[PDB]
Parts: structure tokens; C-alpha cells; sequence
């Protein structure tokens, strides 16, 4: 749905690459899969937004009013740029599917929610594929599998399926350092409980955002000129 | 007794009037002293008991060590640098917005003892002091902007109250500045003096000083060696 | 059975006598091994329940990764460089003061299994082991200087006992040096072997080892592949 994006931000999605400066521009103020865990965080009791929730909320609003986002995990990111291709190939070789690239996908025209898949699979699944920074974390995944994977990571996988209207996702790891056994993955199925969470909470988050922008005099989208 | 430039100059060789925030002198003048930025640690209390809390012990060791080494390490240089860089920008936008005039004030000691002090971001024409933060992250600016007072963390309140205790003023402005903000990059509030804090300082601080004196003697140092 | 240079040489290709702390081999020899500095993690317990604590599972993963990759990431680099810079001056000063003469002892295994080791700061004329740190912050230095024994972090204690467990000794020196102190930049104590602790390693360690073993087999590895 390029025309929309284009009309909206003057950017041509096709030309984009994970890391592209545009890539980044397109994510500004947007609720993404990597960060949604924060949005759904709940107080043990009470209705009060947890801290990690207020904090994400505050981060998002600033992206809107400043038009920038600070950089994080430089070396981690770099590690990943470094090995993604090898990881991809192998994964394929091994999983038996062909993977193809996916720009960035928004849920709808509002452009308030999105995900950036690591790939789109021949069998119809999306792909999340990490090159953990510490071999310690690969071990953790490799041995514990599913129940090893973190909540923050489960929310991520689920939110991608919510945005793309998909039913299953691969969650894989790669570590070029392992003498053998360097690639591990699993398949995750869409879970309606998560679905229902998003449907309920995400829209509520968006409305508060707008209220706040209004209080201080901005409007969602200014970040895109 | 009342602190004078004359006293600082003779004890440390430094000319207060030439000092500028972040200067080398500015740093030296703070070695070993209980500052508003850190007092929060001094007044910390255990849930029950009388035992000094970890944060408290910890700042105690820190202060002592400044006395016996005469130096202090740097932390989060980046944020430090950030705050140091945007300060002037912040001051002048505050003057415009509040309408008051601001004067600069290095460091101010509570008395001739040189044990307690603060470094205001300015002194206002209406008699109030000024504290200007340039949060390193915009997220923080947004937090305050939207949350105001109640947004401001305890440490900040103690810092603001101690500045008033040291200088004997009745109110203080607290502001935030973010140069990255397209517009509206300055927000601020006014904090009034609070006796409950005054009192606490009055009781606790003096005691903290004595403990320090005891520990230094024990390893044969005397307060002040840092300005040698 | 006891460890000997021949084993090492035969199993890994390395000349143990030739090893220097921080040597490439020095590092090689530590891969997959449970050391004195990390043991605190293995001994860690949950307030209740028999479930491993987060730090335990973590170290546990870290070590397995060491076995399957044959490498280890670089860590706490600033702290290591600092200690590296002062270890000499610290030793010399300790010697003078304690009277003892100190000798280098690369690394030592508890046994031929090569699963357990330590790398003492030195070996003392009086047959005591030596742990000599250059704390990164002067604050920690002060902490110990003033509070001695009861001030030493659990982890440091574990590291100490682990070392006696490994070498089979009765006492060890725990000392600190701070080149920053204008005076009194050296302080130390003498720690006695504690049986409650020995029992502990004696019990836990072995189970930890069994578990690594299960886990590795589950993914087709066997301990020692790191030295291939």
C-alpha cells in the first residue's frame, strides 16, 4: 500500500531497507512489534499503568514532537547486520522454505501500528530471525526452546501476526560461534488471547497519545513533515 | 559564621568570582562536600531501625574517599556533557518565558565550615533560585512536561529543598529544557520552601558530618586535605 | 587423581609452566571451567524452593556456550585494564608491609577432571594464598579499609574459600590497593579456611557438573571439546 505511505511520508517503501534512514523515519511515533510488550504490561493489581508502560508512552510522544529517536544497542545491531544473510540462507537450507524480504507493514491506513518482519516464508509464515549477541542467550534458547523465549519476544511474534493477519510465525536463532548446532527455531501459532489483548488495549494507548499531543500542541504525523 | 570569598580564596587559593559551572575549580570546590544533588542519600531511612541504608553508606564512602584522594571519578560523561552544553540555551529561554532576570552563582556554602553547599543554575530577580535540567532523553522531558511536580522524583525534591536550606530562600524554580523539541522546548514549575525538609536537614546533616570526622581521624586524615 | 603438567599437555597441547596470567593459553585453560570468581553463582540458592536463581542459570548457560563455541566474550574491560596497570605496584607494597614474599601461580586445578580451578594473585612465603585487588572505585577501597572483614562482599568471600578448596590450603590473604589514596592505599586481612563452605562446594559443585553434562549430551557435545 505504497501510495498511501508515499503520499503520507513522501517515502517509497520499495526502496527501503532495514536500517535505511527512511526505515527509521517510518517507525517514528509508531507502535511496533519489538516494543508492544510495554503497551500490554499490566499492574499486578490496580489499573495504573506500570512504569515500563508510561515510559514507552513518553518515548513515543517525543519521537513525534522531536522527529528523532535516540540510537540503541549499537554493537548488537551491528552483529545482526553482520550475520543476517548467513542466518537466512541456512535457515532456508534447513527449514526447507524460501524466504523473501518484507519492508514494513502497517495494520491499516492510520499507520499507528506496524511490524518489520525478518522475512516472508514460502509456506505463508512470517519469520523473526535473531543473531543473539551473547552465545549465552543462544544456549538458553537452544536448550529451553519455547518456554525459554521471553515474554517480550512472545508479544513481538504475536503482534506481528496481529498486524499481518497471519496464523503462524517462525522464531529462529543463529550463532556463527557454535561449533555445530548454530541454528535453532520453532514455529509459533497465532494466539487469540494475545489478539484480544491488542484489540483491547492498543487502541486505548493511541487515544491517550492523542490526548497528550493535543495538550501540548502537536498532532500525530507532524514527524513526517 | 558567614562564608566569604575571602575565606575560600585563603583556604583553597581559588577565586570564587571567577568560577564557572563545570570549571576545574568548580569541581575542586565540591570535593568532600555535601551537595544538593546527593543529599538524598544522607537523609535516606531504613523502613525500621536506625541502620544506615546501603545508599547512605555508599555515599559516605564516596565522600570520604574524595577527601583522602583529592579526586572524583566521572559518571555518564555523556549526559553530563549534554547538560553542560545546553545550559545557556536553557537559561536564556527560561528568562524570556518567565520574564525574570537571571544571575549566575557558581557554588554557595551554607557557612564558614565548607561542609555543605549547592550550585544553583541561577539566581532570579524576584529572589528565587533556579534549577535547570536538560534531560539527556526526551522521554524524560515529556514525562515532566505532562506530569509536572508530581512527576519530579524525590531526589529532585530533596535537591530543591536542600538548595533552599543552604541559601535560606523561600522558593525555587524547577525547569526542563530540550533543544530537540521543534517548539515548546521549555517547561517549568515553582517550588515553595518546606519546613519538614528544613528540619530533617537540621537534624541529620550535622550528625553525618561527625561520623565523617570520626572515620577520617581513624585513618589519620583531616577534612580539608583535598584542598591542599 | 591429581593434576599434573603432563595431563594438560597431553590433553590440550599447552605448557602450563609457561603460562602467565592473562596469556592466550591462560584464557584457553579457563574455558568451560568453574572458577573462583564465578562460584558465587553456582552456590546461589532461592529463598525457598529448589529452583535455580537467575544468576545461576545464567552462569550455567555462559559456561555451556564456552564449551560449544570454544571462545569467551571480553568483559569488565575497564576494571581489568585498571587492575592490570597496578598489580605490580600493589604486590610490592603488600610484600613490604606484610613481610611475606610472594610468588606467581598462574592457574591451578582441583584435580585431573579439569572442571574446577583458580588463578591466585600469588603464592606466599608463609604458604598462604593471595587475592590482591585494585578496586575500580575508591569508594569500595574505603569500604574495606574501614570495615574490614565484615565489609567484604559475599562473592569475594566465596571466591576466597573456593580458592582454599581448590588448593587445599588453610588461609588466604585478602588485600586491596588504591593508587589514588594520598596515604594508606593498602589494606589487608587474613582469611581462614571455613568448613561450612567446603561442605557446600563438596555438595553442590558436583551436581552442577552433572547437569552441564546432561545438557551437553542433549545437544551432542561432550566436555573438553573446547580444547580440541
Amino acid at each position: 500500500t505504497p501510495d498511501i505511505i508515499l503520499q503520507r511520508t513522501g517515502i517509497d517503501v520499495r526502496a527501503v531497507e532495514q536500517g535505511d534512514d527512511a526505515w527509521h523515519k517510518l517507525r517514528l511515533g509508531v507502535i511496533t512489534a519489538s516494543e508492544v510488550h510495554n503497551v500490554i504490561a499490566k499492574p499486578r493489581s490496580g489499573k495504573k499503568w506500570p512504569d515500563m508502560k508510561m515510559s514507552y508512552f513518553h518515548t513515543l510522544l517525543a519521537e513525534v514532537c522531536t522527529g528523532v529517536a535516540p540510537e540503541v544497542n549499537a554493537k548488537a545491531l551491528a552483529w545482526g547486520k553482520q550475520y543476517e544473510n548467513d542466518a537466512r540462507t541456512l535457515f532456508e537450507f534447513t527449514s526447507g522454505v524460501n524466504v523473501t524480504e518484507s519492508p514494513i507493514i502497517y495494520r491499516d491506513e492510520s499507520m499507528r501500528t506496524a511490524c518489520s518482519p525478518d522475512g516472508l516464508c514460502s509456506d505463508g509464515n512470517g519469520l523473526e530471525l535473531k543473531c543473539p549477541f551473547t552465545s549465552r542467550d543462544f544456549m538458553k534458547f537452544r536448550l529451553g526452546g519455547f518456554e525459554a523465549i521471553k515474554s517480550a519476544y512472545m508479544a513481538q511474534v504475536q503482534y506481528s501476526m496481529w498486524v499481518t493477519r497471519k496464523n503462524a510465525w517462525y522464531f529462529a536463532n543463529y550463532d556463527p560461534r557454535m561449533k555445530r548446532e548454530g541454528l535453532h527455531y520453532v514455529v509459533i501459532e497465532r494466539d487469540e488471547k494475545y489478539m484480544a489483548s491488542f484489540d483491547e488495549i492498543v487502541p486505548e494507548f493511541i487515544e491517550k497519545m492523542d490526548e497528550a499531543l493535543a495538550e501540548i500542541g502537536f498532532v500525530f504525523g507532524e514527524q513526517w513533515r
